[PDB]
């Protein structure tokens, strides 16, 4: 054999140490995949979906670029045995919202899908961290948590990580500063009831609210509330123009995967259980700033909310428990 | 204003971008090129151009929303080529794509017609640009971009066989249990059915595979290495048949070429250039041969030493491509 | 000749680089700057300059030998500033460094005399560069570079408190068990003993530490956070006492600023610039405040809302610096 | 407490997943450290030396740059407990050659130090790969292998990875081509008896020797043999000029760390046992092209050498054994 004339083998299997699985090879799952590959976060990437040809073709397309990557194994199957020994399993599967339709309207269809995905993930990686991206993300993270049986630290929702990045993009464009230097937090539900925390909005530690006490309210002459309205409407606008969103969420997810895989312990506004904070007494999930690392969410930052901000969060939390109420699974 | 209370402007500056890239076409390929380029930190400005206004604005916006996680401070788009002004590299990914069982060569009249609009508009605003053609048939379209643009040949590059050779090296690597980076091998000629695997150059750590098995790549080859080249030719149609199109691998291949041009690396790639003068080819044929790629595009060509059969195959590729070039009307 | 048998040349390029960085000084600091810049792929040419010829050639060769692992295709050095021609960024790390216990201000006459030779040579070969001063006392030396160059103030930048702030964020990170990337806090003014920690701006996730502990940064502070700023001030001294000099952190900090400059990022950094017109400063004093840094250097300053005490501490930091500064001979 | 006002702890404290240790905080050691930090290869970096102040100063100086890095933990100590659970341990400690002293004259000093270092490293990191950098590297890889009790695949000498990079640089400089596209192997000893394999030297698969049959001989009108002489003399020449070498070895070691940490299975010219190749009968370690991954060296490429190249390699082997046979430990 040519191989044996060229190479002397000194050692025969191959068990991966930093394997990530993406479930779902729609535009979101593939944006996640490419972003993860291009940040060198994994030594093995695994893809899962229910449409076989699509799945195989996406896999092969990625494999063809292997010369330009540093992830030496890309695999795919409809069978979840392909996901075994994953450190991180990202779930991007499920129905997506139509133009002009709330994410809340996807809830029952995605819960039924999760009734199938999640036990299969747990079976083959019982110690992985779950990163839920599918919408409505906050409820679907609760559902993943109940179905998996994992401790809460290891079930993370992508939440408002993207919402906050969009906020910082828009704030950046207004101020003429890079988003990395513009700080601002969008908390609560990833959707219409998200809460811009105007109190924390700042550049170089300078509170924008101190310079404009009306910041974010109807009294704001500069109308900064529209920045949050633009954050809320962003998906809707992108959906209207191109039919769907993919790139920003892929970057946003790869950002969270970077914190988890490298144990960075950066703070991200992501979905976690908030029972105990802000008078919330149920098993509700929504975005608060969390410390994220190798063990998932280890700690939560307690943001000091103004009665207005606290009210709006109360309301976000209420909207979500209102839907989560009726669920069986 | 809140901006003026927070920030004292100290400098009135109308600045031009220094490392600008434009991608023409926001189909799956064009956007794969875009995301790859942005995640490689190659550009200080990215311009996107297309003819479908909504799709264009949406793609732009989706990338912008990712800005926190990137290092490219300005992403812009328009139907109007003024948005491309002062680009260092202009990547052209627009045009019809081949159907299952259709040859890339059948795309010629449709994509030429489109290049007649795109190319003059694109070169108008960027004196310093290199032209990177990705649209198919890429070799013929690189010749066409060259003739329409009137650029010197060093500045008009076809993505060519960079992806073909990347696929070859992936498949070789899988066969040998070695990373494609350490598996060397060149597929030259047409990016298409007449490409030529250069078996004489196929090697790991400078060790020639042909020297160990002189039957390598022939029908007598017991390991049937010729099937690896077949798989290379068949790759686009296999992926098209499965997912409907290809995107990621060509995006990564184009980004690789973008990296060599933007960073003046002078690495060697198999890409489309004029080969008049080599291997007895006396006509203006564009096709892939190993080229040194840098800030001024292709500055030099590597003269590969081909066996008489490899050379006949490369001239057959050349003949095919030349015949199609004779179909062109400017 | 082998080169010519192997390669056909297409054109004679000017080879004038597009993203050249020069580091002046090949001491520990300059070399740390160099390897961080190389490893961040910021430049297409890196040029080194020093007066000790052997050391200079040795460092250049040692960097060259790793080129396979880099993406910076030309690395050059000379005592002659012809080698720095067409730099976009020139980083000056040359001069005396403080011994253990010695003050940065004690370096001033030595490093001023050195800058009398350096700065006019830099300008002759790169009249359009941004100057980044790392030598100490950095606040005074940036003024000196500024006066000597005749450059506009935007293009003469001092590394300032960029490092001091990073040290602060590290120590804060360590106390809270959070990455420094997520712990925010600003140290402004002189880069040295009179720097000012801005306690009002210290926060995680937009949540003010001073709001939770009103006595933050004072003598009353139960947790003694003042010790954190004390640690910042003492950092250089503690490292010098242990290893004889500092290099890595400042190398990283300088490359951070190089990134914002070379990639036109418009990030905000606490670096030295002329603050004439702020905080009741009427003289041409350079010290650190938050600046927007891009391809034209410092285009904007963020007006920080200082407490009366904070503003005083800075007016003091100012006064100290102008005392020495006004009376310099060049 | 302020931390507790700011942060709700949700999870009791952490074992690192991608930890690297560098033993020796000399110029080489720190070059390895900074290169590894700037390549995001580690979630934790440990330093070890025997000079307490220097050790603390270097750790501190690296920590202060943390903001600019993605390795959240940097630790040091004279005590090897600080090295626990490393996946890679890099040994850079030992005397270095004077100007005009062979690396081979360092052997008794550096074997004595390895008798302490190696059992201590292996005590605390039973899963690690050992990357030997200290000189003479080829003999010290053998030594660390016999002391450790590790299988030979997990004891790697940095060997000729640097020499080949040097070769490739010099080659590229001559041809006006980037080193990445200039191929050429220097094998055998990391020292004066290394062997340029002229037969393998090529751009784009074009053999330079085929174009110029006299390549690498005294008959060569262009004297490419002086390229290999420069490779051999590089260390000496740089030591003569700056007092020591650090950056090229640092980067060369980072390159190997990347292939190991990311299971790349790339091919490197590195120190391994060659007993049973080219007729060598003894336990000699020297550089040949090896496939390098998560289990260290899994495979060796059998380079087809010309008779003279082969003789030169056997000669390098002989030199190494003549020093090795007389070793006590
Ligand atoms: C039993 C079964 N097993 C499987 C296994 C796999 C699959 N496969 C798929 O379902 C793939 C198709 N679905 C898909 O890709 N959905 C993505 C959802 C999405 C869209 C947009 C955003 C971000 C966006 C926003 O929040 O709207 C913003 O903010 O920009 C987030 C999430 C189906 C099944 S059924
Ligand atoms: C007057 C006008 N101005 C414009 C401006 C913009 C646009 N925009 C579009 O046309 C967008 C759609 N076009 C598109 O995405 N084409 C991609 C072609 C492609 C596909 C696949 C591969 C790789 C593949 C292979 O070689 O087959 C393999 O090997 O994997 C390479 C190339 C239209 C017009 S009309
Ligand atoms: C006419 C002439 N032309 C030349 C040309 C070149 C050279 N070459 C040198 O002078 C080389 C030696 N000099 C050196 O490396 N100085 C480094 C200064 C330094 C040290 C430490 C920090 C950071 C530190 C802090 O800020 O104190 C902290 O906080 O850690 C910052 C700056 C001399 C001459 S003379
Ligand atoms: C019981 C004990 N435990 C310890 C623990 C730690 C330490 N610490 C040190 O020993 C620190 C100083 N040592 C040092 O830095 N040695 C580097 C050797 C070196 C230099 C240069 C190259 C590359 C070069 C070439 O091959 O020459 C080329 O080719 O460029 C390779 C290797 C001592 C002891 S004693």
């Amino acid at each position: 054999a040519l191989k044996d004339q060229l190479i002397v083998n000194l050692l025969k299997e191959q068990v991966p140490q930093n394997k990530i699985t993406v479930v779902g090879v729609g535009a979101v799952g593939m944006a996640c995949a490419i972003s993860i590959l291009m940040k060198d976060l994994a030594d093995e990437l695994a893809l899962v979906d229910v449409i076989e040809d699509k799945l195989k073709g996406e896999m092969m397309d990625l494999q063809h670029g292997s010369l330009f990557l540093k992830t030496p194994k890309i695999v795919s199957s409809k069978d979840y045995s392909v996901t075994a020994n994953s450190k991180l399993v990202i779930i991007t599967a499920g129905a997506r919202q139509q133009e002009g339709e709330s994410r809340l309207n996807l809830v029952q269809r995605n819960v039924n899908i999760f009734k199938f995905i999640i036990p299969n993930v747990v079976k083959y990686s019982p110690q992985c961290k779950l990163l839920i991206v599918s919408n409505p993300v906050d409820i679907l993270t609760y559902v993943a948590w109940k179905i998996s049986g994992f401790p809460k630290n290891r079930v993370i929702g992508s939440g408002c990580n993207l919402d906050s990045a969009r906020f910082r993009y828009l704030m950046g464009e207004r101020l003429g500063v890079h988003p990395l230097s513009c700080h601002g937090w969008v908390l609560g539900e990833h959707g219409d009831s998200s809460v811009p925390v105007w109190s924390g909005v700042n550049v170089a530690g300078v509170s924008l609210k101190s310079l404009n006490p009306q910041l974010g309210t109807d009294a704001d002459k500069e109308q900064w509330k529209d920045v949050h309205k633009q954050v809320v409407d962003s998906a809707y606008e992108v959906i209207k123009l191109k039919g769907y969103t993919s790139w920003a969420i892929g970057l946003s997810v790869a950002d969270l995967a970077e914190s988890i895989m490298k144990n960075l312990r950066r703070v991200h506004p992501i979905s976690t259980m908030i029972k105990g904070l802000y008078g919330i007494k149920e098993d509700v999930f929504l975005s608060v700033p969390c410390i994220l690392g190798q063990n998932g969410i280890s700690d939560v930052v307690k943001v000091t909310l103004t009665p207005d901000e606290e009210a709006r969060l109360k309301k976000s939390a209420d909207t979500l428990w209102g839907i989560q109420k009726e669920l069986q699974f």
